[PDB]
């Protein structure tokens, strides 16, 4: 059909068809009269997977012959989403399969919709991981993602009476044709026990053994025939485990619970033992795989020239004392040498500065669960603190601040401090977040070792986040400037010479209008809800968090509503405000925010005076595959976190790429986005980071805003009095109370300037042609935000390897 | 190589080879340089499974077009063993695959050894089930096996210091290429709740839901292109299950524990709740499958003309009140009509008369777990007892004996009584066991309904139990009389005209000697143990049980040993005595017996005076695949249960088929075996059933035998004094105590005649040529004992359907 989707040749189409039929019959054991859409999706999936394997084998073979330096990306999260379309796209099979399946009388799109998301992640962190593996493959890096194969991913969100209900995401119910179980590289992981000292060093003994079985899933590069591996571990009990008899067998579940469910907090940190076991599990099994792969090439000097380990936040920070444990206790290197190898291997990416988000493990936990690692960590601390004393003699306060060990009611190990100490590079995820790191929470560590601190502004993959979810926009871009930009997204700049081209202007706007028409229909079919597709589409999608200030959005919505009820016969640009996201299950406030949003919907959406001028939709079960649908359909992107809190953000990037304009604060990557497009082409409002500080020193008194803004006073009055909850008039007193007395995020301080800026958005939207020209300026400058750029920067400046864009043979 | 293994044509061989290579690459994602034997076994397995599926689909299609009456075989046990070779054999692919794999430079036999047993059974009962499914397919019956897909089967038995250790049989570790998950026919099963009465009848409510997911495994008939289905259910939790959040997800294991492990008792009955849930699970999910399949053909009159349900013992007896529940409560038939349908559908096979083996469920259990079924059972009882009163007025004792409900400290439901009441046929499993049923435990029920009681002597499948495990013997048979006998085993009779044929005599003996030479080697390679292959091979293999009187064997062994130490320079026919079997984990005595056997081994096997004249081996991990090896290699078969206790036995049949002579008592099928071969061709000793009764009425006093047999007194003295346990001299006091004061099985009563008869075995063995001629008479008369005969008898006399030997098209 459209050109970026590859060739539908007569060979390939005829061949796809017979392989589809072979799978349907031999693999699925069905015939065309009993097959359901789910069987059809499978046959297609097995058929496409057939095109990977040849390439997959040759890629692993290549890395053996060539023995390049290897990148190991350790993450507890890999938010993959669906695999089928991505695979076709990267393999140039999209038009072929589409043709083949059409001729068999099937609609491919209907089949794509049957695939479960692999929701092995909560949000931006696990999805960074996913974009990174795609980019690593595309750039021919010899990279492996390592994580955990959770039996249940992020929960599916149902709304009942406007409250979030969580249900189990049983994504493996029907099988996963993408993975390959490799029970033959099963590895032991040890827990508990005790440390014994001998003539010949420490020995960790009387431990419980849990086996780690790996599953491999192919990661295909973009049209370069590189296929890398994501290896996820699964917990299995040993056969002599516990081994009255029945219970012994039934208790095998106790071990395998390790990889059973993904922790769904991204706000808070809970010191729960299961979580720590998960972190150790992945790190222990991964290091033996890394070490084994290295030995098949006594001398660990070369280890750092052959291995790079990137730590996605501090979740796999135990890699550091685990690498010492192996080197010192099992391979018998002296401390000082093993330490040099360790620091030179490991690097650390921090994803937040929120204090409640940082891992601080109780010592009593590490002591029972991992007693030798505790010894190592203490020995690490001591030697570290002697470096500090030597560099800053007399400074005893610096000593207590920098310690890996927090003194207090319960002793804690600060896992960030460990990562900084044991890594040669530490990075933030956007320029401003990186400066904040050096100026505030890691300032002490920066003065000791300024050379460790870097920046690597996040990016997203334009294969998933443009070609895949937005084929129409990819096409019109390709018509003008070619296809090269799909893996060199800087070329999008060439679009700046089309900014006064009437034919492009109509085409950009035409595509936006289609994506809206299509999403508007998805809203009716799957969820019986009625939207005007000529309205502006105002979307905030991301996890629910106080810092992300969905509440601020709510306040705007309520204000537009109140202005409309005040002058009903005045013209306002209509809007459909969509807000969607999951709340972590114990985060009471977050859950109240979801409730408020639906409450506003019940009032606003059924007011006959409002008409179709304002609609408020909460988007159920936001996740990767819903993001691929709503992002191409959006006009306004809401990125409105209090300055200084959102480390980078990546949703913001997906929207810029797809023709939405951004309303946001100068926070995280928003800053570089505006810098790249010009501030004129951006809707910036609110305090900068400096303003927030000034406010913290005076003290933030919310009353002041309430006393001076009548429009705001009215909203609080409505919330307090029961306007939005006529059955429970006091339903929202917690929010009204938080807003008024302990808002760490200064919702009221930004309200005035946020509303004024929202008025400027409506004004520009009334002039279609200038709206679109601004869109063009955004899309045209979104190049920097490709995860290809990001990965090339890690590669060159942290891992010490060259990206290569060259094909491998077919 | 040999003719019964089919054609190795040039088409098939070349085609096997490329499919093997396709699977190795596409399915297993390996290449010839990294492949391990396990990968090779898989590729072969997937290649052979490819030849089933076409046939499998056409068989299920046929049954739809033709709509014949359907047999549902309900069992908690299916002891399948390995599937690969059986599949090749039934499909005529053995010589082809052997050729193909040879040309790829592989040894097929080495590959066959890598396959796990599906040990979804304990012993004869679950293996009857397996032989029956093979025979049902071979006879073109539209039959389905239904059971449970246990995650762990019968435990693997290790010996440590001569004690049994149990470890978990994790038979699914590496995948099972034979099954097909069919998540789309998932079915709800309900538990707990309570019964509510309405205007419109009872309603079972507030129940917990457990889902049953079916797995299908192909059951290929012998060279007729019929492939039937074994459907095994797997327990899965629902997604809103329990649905702080973490525990909710972790507690999903509580539901799925249902299908987690197979109960390994075959002696005793434990009223454990998990077991009852297993029995209900299988019965509830199976009945909806049966009912659904029936509706796709309001009127249940035809139900019994379209459905037959065979109950393998009382384990799935809840099928009966479950069928009433559905008919009465969900489809709204009146009692009397639903009852007629039920009795006409169901039949019951009893497998034992041992009182501790019978299921008697506590009422408090059924009341909490299945409260409506309890109501039904009471209503069944009442109506049943009114039939009894009417037929035997005044007989109040008969009323208490016949009741489904046992009065007592805790009320129990007698599940046998339920099966008899709710079934149109009840059968024993050998002629003598069937008479015992009618004369003793079911006598009351027989006088009420003599027409319900039948016999169906057990059988075994000659495909697995001859062609497969003994290709050499199958060949020489085929040389003389053709191949037709493989599915018409009566033709083995034609061998009686070769009894004086010198060339056959040498060939029969030649094969026996090979199987011995080969097993003798298997003993060294896998278990470092040293046997003389010219000795007589004396084997007792079967579960360890007091009734099966392994102890009696021990006493003989010890006696041969003591006679040898008394006259060391006298000639005795050498023997290798092998005894093997698992003990149920809580059966303390059984476990002591294993211990004794190894103790005898430690003394006997290291006496230099004994030489290689006597060896005593305990065979570790006896199971289906070890049976396929040791049975062809045996000379003497030990079937020595106290008369009246072994309902039928089937090991006895496997040995007759494979050229061993039998030493045994007149118990179970032994009786019909001797009747078929002539008593002269059999080594019969000991009490008949009548003798046992006479002894029970006088009282069995073991002292008497001890006082009159010096050879016996000496053995007891040795056991008591520590001769076999020099470190723990009192190790065996429990056995010596049981033997002397409470042996329900009269080991001493049979000892004298058992030894005399063992002397007659040794005498005949010294004359090779007459030994073999007797073997010929056994093998030649083993026809009756084919499970094809058995199934044809169920078919004609219980199920009301005709066996058909006709091919279906290819
Ligand atoms: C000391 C160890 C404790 C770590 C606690 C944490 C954290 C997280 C950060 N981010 C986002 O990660 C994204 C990817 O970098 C960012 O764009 C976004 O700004 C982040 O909030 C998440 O999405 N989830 C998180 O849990
Ligand atoms: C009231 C319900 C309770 C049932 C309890 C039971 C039983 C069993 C019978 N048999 C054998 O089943 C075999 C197959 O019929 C026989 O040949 C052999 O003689 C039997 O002992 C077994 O092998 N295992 C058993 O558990």
């Amino acid at each position: 059909q459209i050109s970026v989707r590859g060739l539908a040749g007569v060979e390939n189409v005829t061949e796809l068809k017979k392989n589809f039929n072979r799978h349907l019959h031999f693999t699925l054991v069905k015939d065309r009269n009993v097959a359901t859409p789910r069987d059809y999706y499978f046959a297609l999936a097995h058929t496409v997977r057939d095109h990977l394997v040849g390439r997959w084998i040759r890629t692993q073979q290549h890395y053996y012959e060539k023995d390049p330096k290897r990148i190991y990306y350790l993450s507890l999260e890999f938010y993959m989403g669906r695999t089928l379309q991505n695979t076709m796209v990267n393999l140039a099979l999209e038009n072929a399969c589409d043709e083949a399946t059409y001729q068999l009388g099937l609609d491919m799109e209907e089949l794509e919709e049957i695939e479960e998301d692999a929701g092995l992640g909560n949000g931006g962190l696990g999805r960074l991981a996913a974009c990174f593996l795609d980019s690593m493959a595309t750039l021919g890096l010899a990279a492996y993602g390592y994580g955990i194969r959770y039996e249940f991913g992020i929960f599916n969100q149902k709304i009942c009476g406007g409250w979030q209900m969580e249900e189990a995401d049983d994504w493996l119910r029907y099988g996963n044709p993408w993975e390959k179980a490799r029970p033959e590289f099963t590895l032991p992981v040890h827990f508990y026990g005790r440390v014994e000292h001998t003539s010949q060093g420490a020995k960790w003994v009387d431990t419980q053994v849990v086996l780690a079985m790996p599953y491999d899933t192919p990661v295909p590069g973009y049209r370069n025939n590189v296929v890398n591996t994501m290896r996820l571990w699964s917990a299995k009990a040993p056969n002599d485990f516990n081994l009255g008899y029945i219970q012994a067998v039934l208790d095998r579940n106790l071990a395998e619970n390790i990889s059973r469910v993904l922790y769904p907090n991204d706000n808070f940190f809970e010191g729960k033992e299961l979580r720590l076991k998960q972190e150790y599990f992945v790190v222990a099994a991964t290091l033996q795989d890394i070490i084994r792969r290295f030995k098949s090439s006594t001398n660990f000097d070369a280890f750092p020239d052959k291995v790079a380990i990137q730590l996605n936040d501090t979740h796999p920070s135990l890699a550091i004392p685990e690498l010492m444990r192996v080197l010192v206790d099992l391979e018998r290197l002296d401390w000082d040498k093993a330490w040099e190898v360790t620091v030179k291997t490991c690097a650390y990416t921090n994803h937040t500065v929120l204090p409640e988000a940082l891992e601080r493990w109780p010592v009593h936990l590490l002591e029972t669960l991992l007693p030798r690692h505790l010894q190592i960590i203490y020995e690490i601390n001591q030697r570290f603190l002697n470096r500090v004393a030597a560099a800053f003699p007399g400074d005893v306060d610096r000593l207590r601040r920098m310690s890996l060990v927090e003194e207090g009611a319960v002793k804690r190990i600060n896992m960030a401090h460990l990562c900084i100490a044991g890594s040669h590079a530490v990075n933030g995820v956007a320029r401003i977040h990186s400066e904040i790191l050096k100026k505030t929470i890691f300032k002490d560590f920066y003065e000791l070792e300024p050379h460790k601190f870097q920046n690597k502004t996040n990016g997203i993959t334009p294969r998933r986040w443009l070609v895949l979810c937005n084929p129409g926009l990819a096409e019109i871009i390709a018509e003008r400037i070619g296809e090269e930009y799909i893996s060199d997204l800087d070329q999008l700049r060439k679009l700046l010479s089309y900014v006064d081209d009437e034919a492009f202007i109509r085409d950009v706007a035409k595509v936006k209008q289609e994506n809206k028409l299509k999403f508007a229909a998805y809203l009716e079919r799957e969820y019986k809800v009625h939207i005007n597709p000529n309205s502006l589409f105002d979307v905030q999608v991301k996890r629910i968090h106080e810092y992300k200030r969905q509440l601020l959005n709510c306040l705007h919505v309520i204000t537009l509503y109140n202005r409309i009820k005040k002058e009903p016969n005045k013209f306002v640009v209509p809007r459909t405000v969509m807000i969607g996201g999951k709340a972590a299950p114990g985060y009471h406030m977050a859950k109240m925010i979801i409730k408020l949003i639906t409450a506003i919907g019940d009032v606003v959406n059924h007011d006959p005076v409002v008409g179709d001028r304002l609609r408020v939709i909460f988007l159920e079960n936001y996740r990767v595959s819903l993001a691929e649908k709503v992002i191409p359909a959006a006009d306004l992107s809401e990125q409105i976190s209090t300055a200084g809190t959102e480390a980078s953000g990546t949703g913001n990037m997906k929207f810029m790429l797809n023709g939405a304009l951004t309303i946001g604060t100068m926070d995280g990557a928003n800053v570089e986005m505006a810098e790249e497009a010009g501030e004129e082409n951006f809707f910036i409002f609110g305090m900068r980071v400096e303003d927030v500080d000034r406010l913290d020193q005076r003290g933030y008194n919310a009353q002041e805003y309430y006393d001076r803004i009548p429009e705001l006073r009215q909203i609080i009055e409505q919330l307090s009095s029961g306007f939005f909850s006529p059955k429970q008039p006091d339903l929202f007193k917690d929010i009204v109370n938080m807003l008024m007395h302990h808002d760490r995020f200064k919702v009221f301080a930004d309200y005035e300037e946020y509303v004024k800026c929202q008025e400027r958005v409506s004004a520009l939207y009334k002039n279609p042609r200038e709206w679109t020209r601004m869109v063009i300026r955004n899309i045209a400058t979104s190049g920097k935000f490709s995860s290809d750029r990001t990965i090339a920067q890690y590669a060159r400046e942290i891992w010490g390897v060259e990206p290569s864009r060259q094909r491998l043979p077919a």
